[PDB]
């Protein structure tokens, strides 16, 4: 047997000596230099084995995708999830809850008209919104979690809100703080040290609070729906869990009941605000950075779909340029560096080393993002990553941000949808600018964490004639 190599731990302490102040990601990006692309560091008393750039994590990943099909924990928002939900929930319940989680998401939403036809619908609201402003400055940050949000809440409540409505702003305000605290050093330090430090004070208690509080509104909102429930016509996801919760009122194996109902409910929230929202952010920014790119993006908008019906999403077929665009927004921007922890679902073997059961695995989705040995110049902005001599999008084996493997992100298709929509569908009607020249800009991540957080800026949208 044995483990991958590592330093030599410290009981109690583990490598907390052979780590960097930076964060978890720079601890493991240097490791990787001494101890090559597979290791063991040891986050207090837990023993991970990290995973370093394409050929490791896919190794890992999808070819032993049974293996490494477990979910680890994350220590300041396990308090909350403790393996229930779509995301942090393993073996059989898991397989059951994202079995149902696709199929569902997939067909029920606001007025049974489909995932697309929603975002489409977002999008016109998007725009009139940004009208409103008339081209004076503002930070995006709020409409961006707004408009991303509106498209879960509309599948999972079957209703969007209103950009200024009071209960949904102060809703992505417990969002909005959680979500980056999440991130905050603090949080990485926890990660080590929840055993000692889950008692004294901290940022773990507010992001505990805040989940909790949005998990009230989950609550009261699935009671409205259990009394309205109408079995001939299901509304939304809710009703559609209430109805297969009832179908299974007499199999006491059936893991639909009110914990992962809840959970799950959030889990579509946290990931389907937070990520695909900053990753337009991000994504903004580079335009303003490289007003080049955006100007090629809306000549091509304009070539294939014009300046009067909104974008579709098979308009992204013909767009090979804009679309390259958005991987290389995806890919750069990197907006989950060291995945979400993994764990081994058996003593496995792999690259003659033993892994344990049950041991947290960390596929580093960034080492592979910004892998030379796939990406010529990783670190620079350049859409030429995914075109080939003619222009035609170019599939690239490292550029995995949705990670793979049998774990792959259950919202995929929806964010890659989100991300094209909102971004022809802005820029087909708005042109921005900065106070910023774009030299100045600078992408460097205002917080890097579980999650990147890009730092605020200001920007205009300025209508297009
Ligand atoms: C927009 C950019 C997004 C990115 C880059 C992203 C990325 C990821 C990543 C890296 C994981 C971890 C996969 C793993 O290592 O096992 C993940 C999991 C997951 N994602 Fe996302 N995500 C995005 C948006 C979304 C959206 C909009 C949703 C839902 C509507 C979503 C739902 C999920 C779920 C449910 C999981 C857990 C799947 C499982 O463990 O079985 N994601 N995603
Ligand atoms: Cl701890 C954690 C887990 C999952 C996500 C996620 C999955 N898909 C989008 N965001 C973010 C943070």
């Amino acid at each position: 047997g044995k483990l991958p190599p590592g330093p030599s731990p410290l009981p109690v302490l583990g490598n907390l000596l052979q780590m960097d102040r930076k964060g978890l990601l720079r601890s493991f990006l240097r490791l990787r230099e001494k101890y090559g692309d597979v290791f063991t560091v040891y986050l207090g008393s837990r023993p991970v084995v990290v995973l370093c750039g394409t050929d490791a994590i896919r190794e890992a990943l999808v070819d032993q995708a049974e293996a490494f099909s477990g979910r680890g924990k994350i220590a300041v928002v396990d308090p909350i999830f403790q393996g229930y939900g779509v995301i942090f929930a393993n073996g059989e319940r898991w397989r059951a809850l994202r079995r149902f989680s696709l199929a569902t998401m997939r067909d029920f939403g606001m007025g049974k008209r489909s995932v697309e036809e929603r975002i489409q619908e977002e999008a016109r609201c998007l725009v009139e919104e940004l009208r409103k402003s008339k081209g004076a400055l503002l930070d995006n940050t709020l409409l961006f979690h707004s408009i991303t949000s509106n498209i879960i809440c509309s599948i999972v409540f079957g209703k969007r809100f209103d950009y200024k409505d009071p209960v949904f702003l102060r809703l992505l305000d417990l969002f909005f703080q959680s979500f980056s605290l999440i991130s905050s050093f603090s949080s990485q330090v926890f990660e080590l040290f929840s055993g000692f430090l889950k008692y004294f004070p901290g940022t773990h208690r507010q992001i505990y609070r805040n989940l909790q509080e949005i998990n009230t509104f989950i609550g009261q909102s699935v009671e409205k729906h259990r009394a309205t429930l109408d079995p001939s016509n299901p509304r939304d996801f809710i009703d559609v869990y209430l109805l297969r919760m009832e179908k299974d009122k007499s199999d006491p194996s059936s893991e639909f009941h009110h914990q992962n109902l809840i959970l799950t409910v959030l889990s579509l929230f946290f990931a389907g605000t937070e990520t695909t929202s900053t990753t337009l952010r991000y994504g903004f920014l580079l335009m303003l950075k490289y007003p080049h790119v955006t100007e090629r993006v809306q000549k091509e908008i304009e070539q294939v779909i014009g300046s009067h019906r909104p974008p579709a999403l098979d308009d992204r077929a013909k767009m090979p340029y804009t679309d390259a665009v958005i991987h290389e927004i995806q890919r750069l921007g990197d907006l989950i560096p060291f995945g979400v922890p993994h764990t081994v679902t058996k003593d496995t073997q792999f690259r003659g080393y033993v892994i344990p059961k049950n041991t947290e695995v960390f596929p580093v989705l960034s080492s592979a993002l910004h892998d030379p040995r796939y990406f010529e110049t990783p670190n620079t902005f350049n859409p030429g990553h995914f075109l080939d001599a003619n222009g035609a999008l170019k599939r690239n084996e490292g550029f995995m941000p949705f990670s793979l493997g049998k774990r792959i992100c259950a919202g995929e298709g929806i964010a890659r949808t989100e991300l094209f929509l909102f971004f022809t569908t802005i820029l087909q009607n708005f042109s921005i600018a900065s106070p910023v020249p774009p030299e100045d800009i600078d992408l460097t991540p205002r917080e890097s964490g579980v999650g990147n957080v890009p730092p605020s800026y200001q920007i205009r949208f300025l209508a297009r004639h």
